[PDB]
């Protein structure tokens, strides 16, 4: 994000943390799969988001700068 | 998420590797970096709201195969 990368590496390290947590508790519940990629596939649409403000980002406020 | 981890591990490379061109953009365009900030806390955020998910799912859902 900026060059304090720390925070946005400790979200993803709290993110590996609780995706690991998450597929014990499946494991140990039994609920269906499915429902869990639809789980993961949010998490995923979360960095789309992300990778949606980046090409906004990186042509739009290039262009704040033209403009 | 369930054993299919290569998902939810793909979802956080795709945010590692936006993360640091997004921090390419910041020494580039020069925005301040308060803006960042915010979008680095909103990316953790949405890794909460998944913290609450899974906190929810080992005390709530493991008690939803008991009632």
């Amino acid at each position: 994000m900026r060059r304090s990368e720390v925070l946005a590496e400790e979200s993803i390290v709290c993110l590996q943390k609780a995706l690991n947590h998450l597929r014990e508790i499946w494991e140990l519940i039994g609920i269906p799969e499915d429902q869990r990629l639809q789980r993961t596939e949010v998490v995923k649409k979360h960095i789309k988001e992300l990778l949606d403000m980046m090409i906004a980002e990186e042509e739009s406020l290039k262009e704040r700068l033209e403009h």
